[PDB]
């Protein structure tokens, strides 16, 4: 028979000889870079490959070209794609470490020690699309002794696999499937261990702590805690039930080193104080200088453009939370008047077009930077393309170089227009392509600008270690969105322009038919998602391009003005305003001018926002139009 | 678009986690800033977009060993030092290859700017009659190598081998599959169409780089 | 090759310009006639020395995993072939005490 | 030094620093004016104030024996370069520097 083996480490080292002993013909062993599987197959005259991703047209269409009969997976780190499993007729079988269907996760050889399991053994099963949830074919279970540690149980379970593959494997050569499904309630998929997991919690049973210490005994990271501020590990310990009336974490004796837990005490045999050599428990408590003790500023947010669309509502949200010192820079405070006197907020005078020193100083003084200054009106892209590029790109980029130099975090505002005329059903930050018109379509001088800036942030954060997170709002709207007196120019977003047409009794123009559709997100939803990113719970945002938007509100500007008009008539001040001046469809080059182009549909993939913030939008279109209308309406001489 | 029109064809690049397009987006935003100046300030300009020009003196053999080399002279290096001709991701994507003489002629006509026909317009220089694949290129390359009077002095051909993208370019690469220029604006403004066919370009490029080596 | 075999750095040479290492070998006295440094065949992979040839049992090209000598010469792609500006000095103060000399 | 000069009669003290987490007691003292500043960044606010004042005391310095081997360049670039900029501000606008030298200047003196 012809076998393709995906093998790595000790398990793959033994399993390859187990398949070779079972009589199979080996014509392909795939592994990874660096007992080894690579040198093993090398000294056996076998061809052995190590691809980055085996699921690749150069590899998929050249694995089946070898004509495989069975495929065996002996501790493979990468996951196999179903198109590569169905290349061998008899099928593919992965040997998983835990006694399936238990601990069907990854690296379970540690977790069994952690929880204190009594037994566990190899389980060969049929690889399905479910994560290690196929059908059992063989199971040589192994018992966990009271003294077993990581390396010992490794070699013990390794012997179990090497022993199991000497029986069921010669029988599988004939084409039999003595398999059994798995009770999909009797499952546990314990995921990868992060280094912030081998940390000791002394307020638990000594059995628990000893189980942890054994689970990561050498050559694993090893359990650890902190005397004062000195990280020291514990390579080996002894469960000493002697409570010796002491509070969890208290040192009892220094020779033998004994630390009290919730019940009993843990006796530290060896360990290291820092990265110095592993030492004896007494010598361990010497370099630590232990005797008989126990064991184990607010955030500055810099807002460039505090008096603005996002800046106003962001300063309010950051301010309500107790522990935030927000520093907001702007040319005027004509709309942040409510928290000027607020102690947890300091306004500061500045324009990023002029100041190049004060900006840098404040970026040093703060912890996260939000350069919310940017001219973002479709008309200004064709009107003042050079002004748009110099302000939205050049100057804001200088702010970002400030951050990379002073090692700050940038919650930078990308835009939805970065996708441009994207075809995808929902615009995905990490997959959707970016389409724009030719150079003779200057409407994209904005889109292309914010994107190149995005990419430079990417480059810094990747080649130089800039802490960043990009968020791409999707047509946020609410109170304080431009001003009606500055909306008379055209320098205004879509919603408050139509509201102006209702106030002064001007026809509501529907540009180029008015039949294009966009997703409209409420201000409260967007400000919540931005705050969730700023809190950055567990680094879920670092390096990520998140996407804030409300897909539950896709409407057309005709649909938008329709919902707007019905809320205008129902307002207690409709009488104060002139009668409605009607709609009228107009050319684009009649309102925006020469060189305009537009995206027809717009839908955001809020997948990353769901996944990283535990956030999904709430406030629907109707509530936004009402609150937006109300605010702007009563903010008029009445 | 079948043939890329400077005045109509759109501009598509992958997402930010594809730093291959740091170049394309950069040259484009710069393109658009020129356009803005030329209309908001009256900058006299003309934009020309070469399409895989090649010929003598295209990178160096010494800078090709690092990767800092375009496809043609990189393969010429491979045939020079007994190194396999790698066909990244199958090597089956197609581009229109323009000869150095034709491209320079078109650019010269742009510099002359006979009757201001080039002002404000985005000229595109290319040869749509020379569409080929890197596979087909490398073969026409090899074919010119052995009938060259110095076939003998260089080591044996080391074979072809397909290679993953992120094995030669690394993290975050992507590629354009087909590329063909709309040479209308060139024709219309320059009175220019390409002439020299690919084989001459292949043969002269190799010939120069070959004898440009110590014996 | 033995003196620095695994887990030691390992011997190595250049396939034109790519760095490949030789982990295990067999000094092969059959002085099969080629230039010292010429490849003799692929399987076995043999390269000539002054008194015979060296035979490549295993090895690795670059840092991708270690393989058979045959697979090494394929990842490299070998047949009978062979293994394998002045300095700018800026002197500020050239007209002076040291510089002139 | 701020408290001493503040208790004294005719002293209008202008103090430049990035924070006020230790000078909180007299921040609003009418004869004390706090100004925001980093001697590494600001050139104009520092030069302005040197003109406006009579004596200058550039107390900004990194004086930790560990930082000399840890960050030798930032120690030099701050203790020397930036402080010297302030001293040329003083020679230009004709002011008196009560400059802080160090004991370490003698080094391993016998
Ligand atoms: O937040 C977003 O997603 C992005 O949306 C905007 O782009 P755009 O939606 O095209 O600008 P809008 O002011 O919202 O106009 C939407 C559309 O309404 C239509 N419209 C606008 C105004 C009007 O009077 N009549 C009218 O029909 C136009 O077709 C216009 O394209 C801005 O370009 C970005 O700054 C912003 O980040
Ligand atoms: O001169 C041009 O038209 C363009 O050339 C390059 O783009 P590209 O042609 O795609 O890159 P090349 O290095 O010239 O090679 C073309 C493709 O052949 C492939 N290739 C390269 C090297 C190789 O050994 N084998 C191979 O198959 C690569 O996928 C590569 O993308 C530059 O990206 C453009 O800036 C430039 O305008």
């Amino acid at each position: 028979m012809k076998a393709v083996i995906f093998a790595y480490h000790d398990m793959g080292c033994q399993g390859v000889q187990a398949v070779l002993d079972a009589g199979y013909e080996i014509a392909a062993i795939f592994t990874h870079a660096d007992g080894s599987v690579s040198r093993q197959a090398a000294e056996l005259g076998i061809p052995v490959y190590a691809p980055d991703n085996v699921n690749h047209p150069i590899w998929v269409d050249r694995i089946a070209e070898l004509a495989p009969d069975i495929i065996f997976s002996f501790y493979y780190r990468n996951l196999l794609s179903e198109e590569i499993l169905h290349l061998a007729p008899a099928g593919a079988f992965n040997l998983h470490g835990s006694l399936l269907p238990a601990y069907r996760g990854r690296a379970p050889l540690n977790w069994v020690l952690v929880n204190g399991e009594s037994e566990t053994g190899v389980t060969l099963h049929r690889m399905v699309k479910r994560a290690d949830a196929g059908e059992i074919v063989a199971s040589q279970r192994v018992a966990i002794a009271q003294d077993d540690v990581a390396l010992t149980l490794h070699h013990k379970l390794c012997q179990a696999a090497r022993q199991l593959l000497n029986s069921i494997l010669p029988t599988m050569k004939c084409g039999d499937i003595p398999s059994v499904p798995q009770r999909e309630s009797d499952s546990t998929y314990y995921g990868r261990r992060r280094p912030e997991d081998g940390l000791i919690d002394w307020h638990k049973p000594v059995s628990t702590v000893h189980n942890l210490v054994r689970a990561v005994a050498a050559p694993w990271p090893g359990a650890f805690s902190y005397n004062g501020s000195q990280k020291f590990t514990i390579w080996s310990s002894r469960m000493c039930p002697d409570a010796q009336g002491a509070l969890p974490g208290s040192v009892i004796s220094v020779s033998p080193l004994r630390v009290a837990c919730a019940d009993g005490a843990l006796e530290i045999i060896t360990g290291q104080a820092g990265d110095d050599i592993t030492v004896q428990g007494s010598q361990l408590a010497q370099t630590l200088g232990l005797v008989a003790g126990a064991r184990l500023r607010r955030i500055r947010v810099l807002i460039l453009g505090v008096n603005g669309f996002i800046g106003n509502h962001l300063t309010e949200r950051l301010l309500n939370e107790e522990n935030y010192e927000v520093y907001g820079m702007d040319i005027g405070s004509n709309a942040i008047s409510r928290f000027l006197l607020h102690p947890r907020f300091h306004f500061v005078e500045g324009d990023i077009s002029i100041h190049s020193e004060w900006i840098e100083y404040h970026v040093k003084k703060c912890d996260v930077v939000l350069p919310l200054v940017a001219i973002a009106t479709p008309i200004e892209y064709t009107r003042n393309p050079l002004r748009v590029f110099e302000l939205d790109f050049e100057e804001n980029l200088r702010i970002i170089r400030y951050c990379v130099k002073y090692r700050k975090r940038v919650v930078f505002p990308s835009t939805s227009e970065v996708y441009g005329m994207c075809t995808d059903a929902s615009f995905d930050e990490d997959k959707s392509n970016l389409i724009v018109g030719p150079v003779n379509k200057p409407r994209w001088i904005y889109s292309v600008s914010k994107q190149l800036l995005d990419r430079v942030i990417w480059a810094y954060g990747e080649k130089e270690g800039l802490r960043f997170t990009l968020f791409r709002p999707f047509n946020w709207m609410g109170p304080r969105l431009d001003s009606l007196n500055a909306a008379r120019i055209g320098s205004s977003r879509a919603i408050t322009q139509l509201i102006l047409n209702l106030v002064e009794g001007t026809p509501i123009k529907l540009i180029d038919g008015g039949q294009q559709k966009r997703c409209f997100t409420d201000i409260r939803d967007g400000i919540e998602a931005l705050f969730r990113i700023i809190v950055n719970d567990g680094d879920r945002c670092d390096g990520k391009i998140i996407n804030i938007g409300n897909p539950d509100n896709e409407a057309s500007i005709q649909e938008l003005a329709t919902l707007l008009l019905d809320s205008f008539d129902k307002h207690p001040l409709r009488c104060h305003f002139p009668p409605f001046a009607g709609f009228q469809v107009v050319e684009s080059r009649s309102y925006y001018g020469k060189g305009y182009q537009d995206v027809a549909h717009r839908k955001p993939s809020i997948d990353n926002a769901r996944r990283c913030l535990g956030w999904e939008p709430s406030i629907a279109m109707r509530d936004t139009v009402e609150e937006t209308l109300d605010f702007f309406l009563r903010s008029v001489d009445i």
